[PDB]
This record gives structure tokens, sequence and C-alpha cells, in this order.
């Protein structure tokens, strides 16, 4: 617990530590809500961390993510020492600048590349799920959710197969730290890797997402290796725990909830608005931003240099944003959240993302309609920037599959 600014008022005080929040053991996300009890301020300071403020509510949420000029991204992450050696791109970056950058990798995680990858997503969830199908039962996490990612962006950015299980290694051991490491390391030994890729790349390019961001044009002059290399570092991890931890959350409730999967299997084409309110839901990100100079924010006087963590995550929990929250309902009529960020830095993956999820769940649903949590089995959750499942072990009666 760091001592108090003398800034910061008493009143305002809620110590919430986002790596290890007092109730983890009864739902991540139900961690966080507690940040949303009536009694609870729309800003609070909690200690913990190094000391930083937190955006409880959607409202405050957006509208911070909004005001970039006062809210940067130059730290974004909590604690100030992550934050201040993370410098990918365009995450750690502020616009105007951030702008092209952003332009820049859109061209190849967009909308564009999505349709291309869809028989190639399509038939990567396929042949995990058929393999495990006979089993009757797999670590979801460990089985499916890990390897679908890093397999697809490989795929992207045009990697070889062989080096999974190395890269994986990597970028593991930079978003899910043991203590061995600092993050600053974690990232060097990640951009060992990709900086002689990307000099490949740059002396012969080929058409990967790796040779396009490498040779690209931003802000009126050639990107330069340093930058290609911040970018790659982020078009890499940033589909990767995400989508992993989210798919993991989203199949621990639908094997939790057989009312729930029944109305997937039957109405197939209410899949997609299915994905949004598991989306809102189970959201689990949360990074924010630093004060660019001091700012009276709704009533509380912030300082230069005051981190600020706005938990995507929480918005779509608000109550004031979706009538009973915590609820899932497939047919909800104004599914709100900021799952995928908000202002400049809306996620550019968000389209890949949710096609990674829906492909997901179609080809899981036709082959496994009907699987469970192995009996006995406690799940476990994990929080911090990404918050996710530890493992998700399933089972399910091999009869009641198909191959398709
Ligand atoms: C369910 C999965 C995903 C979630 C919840 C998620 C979340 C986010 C969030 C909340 C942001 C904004 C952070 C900020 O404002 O500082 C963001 C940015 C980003 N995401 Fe995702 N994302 C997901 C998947 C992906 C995937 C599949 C990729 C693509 C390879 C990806 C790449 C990006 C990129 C490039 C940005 C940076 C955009 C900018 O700074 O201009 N995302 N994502
Ligand atoms: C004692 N003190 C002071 C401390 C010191 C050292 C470590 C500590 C830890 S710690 O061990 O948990 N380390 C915290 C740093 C972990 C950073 C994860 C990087 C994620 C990379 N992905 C992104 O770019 C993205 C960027 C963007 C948002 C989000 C999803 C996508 C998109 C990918 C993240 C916890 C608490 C305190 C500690």
């Amino acid at each position: 617990l760091a001592p108090l600014p003398p800034h910061v008022p008493e009143h305002l005080v809620f110590d919430f530590d986002m790596y290890n929040p007092s109730n983890l053991s009864a739902g991540v996300q139900e961690a966080w809500a507690v940040l949303q009890e009536s009694n609870v301020p729309d800003l609070v300071w909690t200690r913990c961390n190094g000391g930083h403020w937190i955006a409880t509510r959607g409202q405050l949420i957006r509208e911070a993510y909004e005001d970039y000029r006062h809210f940067s991204s130059e730290c974004p992450f909590i604690p100030r020492e992550a934050g201040e050696a993370y410098d990918f791109i365009p995450t750690s970056m502020d616009p105007p600048e951030q702008r092209q950058f952003r332009a820049l990798a859109n061209q190849v995680v967009g909308m564009p590349v999505v349709d291309k990858l869809e028989n190639r997503i399509q038939e990567l969830a396929c042949s995990l799920i058929e393999s495990l199908r006979p089993q009757g039962q797999c670590n979801f996490t460990e089985d499916y959710a890990e390897p679908f990612p890093i397999r697809i962006f490989m795929l992207l950015a045009g990697l070889p197969e062989e080096d999974i299980p190395h890269l994986k290694y990597l970028t593991d051991q930079m978003t899910r730290p043991d203590g061995s490491m600092t993050f600053a390391e974690a990232k060097e030994a990640l951009y060992d890797y990709l900086i002689p890729i990307i000099e490949q790349r740059r002396q012969k390019p080929g058409t990967d997402a790796i040779s396009i961001v490498a040779n690209g044009q931003v802000n009126g002059r050639p990107i330069t290796s340093d930058e290609a290399k911040r970018m790659c570092g982020l078009l890499l991890v940033g589909g990767l725990d995400t989508v992993v931890n989210f798919l993991s959350f989203s199949m621990e409730f639908l094997a939790k909830s057989p009312e729930h999967r029944q109305e997937l299997i039957e109405r197939p084409e209410r899949i997609p608005a299915a994905c949004e309110e598991l989306l809102r839901r189970f959201s689990l990100v949360a990074d924010g931003r630093i004060l660019t100079s001091d700012y009276e924010f709704h009533g509380v006087q912030l300082k230069k240099g005051d981190q600020i963590l706005l938990p995507q995550m929480l918005s779509g929990l608000d109550e004031r944003e979706n009538a009973c929250p915590m609820h899932v309902d497939f047919s909800r009529q104004k599914v709100s959240h900021t799952t995928f960020g908000h202002g400049s830095h809306l996620c550019l993956g968000q389209h890949l993302a949710r096609r990674e999820i829906i492909v997901t769940l179609k080809e899981w649903l036709t082959r496994i309609p009907d699987f469970s949590i192995a009996p006995g089995a406690q799940i476990q959750h994990k929080s911090g920037i990404v918050s996710g499942v530890q493992a998700l072990p399933l089972v399910w009666d091999p009869a009641t599959t198909k191959a398709v």
C-alpha cells in the first residue's frame, strides 16, 4: 500500500488490487464489480500497486478514453515501471501521431484481411475440435484456446509453424510473468526474435503482415526498423491472451449453462448475438492512461503524472449501462460495452476476434453440443491487465458428438 498522495482526498480511497481482487474465487468479473456497489464513488484511488485512480463507471471510462489530451497512452499500464517500459505501437502512442501507425496496422488486421482468413480460421477450429471430440474430455484452455490464436497469427504474419512453440514461450514469459523476468527483459527477448525477421522482410519483402508493416509509409516517410518492430510486437500479443482468455470464460459459462447451450444449438443464427452479449458479460481487459497535466475530472483533482485505470471490463458490467448486468441474456436488446476499448485506440483486431469467437462457438456446438466442467473441478480465475482462466477441464460423452 503506497503512501497516499497529499492531493488525493481520503474519502475516495478504495484499496482495490487489480492483480489479486479480494473475491477472485467468486469470479473475476464479480471481483471487479464490487467497485460498482452503490456506496462506491465513480472515481476512486487505490494505494495498491503503486497507487492510481480507477474510473468505476462506463460514463467516466468512455470519457477518459476519448480525452487523449489529458489521458495519455504514454504509460498505459500499472505498475508504472511496466507502463513506462512498454513501447508497443500504437498502444503507447497518442494521436495525432498514432493516427497513421493505426492506419498501417489496420491494413494487416482490419476487416479486409478477415474475409480472406475465414477458410483458414474455419479449418483450424474444426481440425482442433475434431482431434478432441472422440476423447470425451480436454483442458479447453490448453487444448484449444491457446493454440488457436497463435496459429492464426503465424499465417497472418507468414511465419513458420515450426516457430510456434518458441514464440509461445516468448510471449508467455512476458504476459504471464512468474517473477523471474522484469517486463523489460521479457520484451527484449521477444524483440530479439523479431529484429532479424524484420531486417530480412525489409530487404526481401513478401506479402505477409510483417513485410507490409516493415516497409510501410507513416506520417509522410518510411517507417523505421525500430518502429516496425514495436508494431509487430503488438500485432503478435494483441490477439493471444485476450482471445485465449475470452474463449475460456465463454466456454466455462456454456459448460455451466445447458439451457444456454441448447438455445444456440436450436437457434444457430443467434450465435452472433450471443457472442456480443458474452463479450459484454465476460469482458476481461483493463489498461489505462497517465495524466498529461493537472486536471479536474468530475469533481476530482488529478495531478500530472497520476496513473488512471480505465477498466474496459467495467463499462458493460455497469448497471447504469445494462439492466442486471451480471445476467447473461442472448436476447438483450441494447448490449452496450467497451470490451474492445473506446476512443482512438479502439481494437483494430475486433473483427478478427469476433470471427474467431463465432467460428469457435459454431464449430464446437456442432460437434460437441453437450459438455460440462469436469466433476469436482473448481475453476480458478486470474486478474490483471487481461484477466482470464487458469484451466478449463471439460468432459462429455463421445456418443453425443458427431464428426462433421
Ligand atoms: C476478444 C479479444 C480482444 C479484446 C478484448 C481486445 C482488446 C483491446 C483493447 C481494449 C484495446 C485498446 C487498448 C487501449 O486503449 O489502450 C485493443 C487494441 C488493439 N488490439 Fe485488441 N482485443 C482483442 C483482440 C485482438 C486481436 C485478435 C488483435 C489482432 C491481431 C488485436 C490487436 C489490437 C491492436 C493492433 C490494437 C491497438 C490499436 C491502437 O492502439 O491504435 N486485438 N484491443
Ligand atoms: C511490486 N511491483 C511494483 C511490481 C513490479 C513488477 C511486476 C509487478 C506485477 S506483474 O508481474 O503482474 N507485471 C505487470 C506487467 C504485466 C504486463 C502485461 C503486458 C501485456 C502485453 N499486452 C499488451 O500489449 C496489450 C495492449 C492492449 C491492451 C491489453 C490487451 C491487448 C491490447 C494487448 C494489453 C504486478 C504488480 C506489481 C508489480
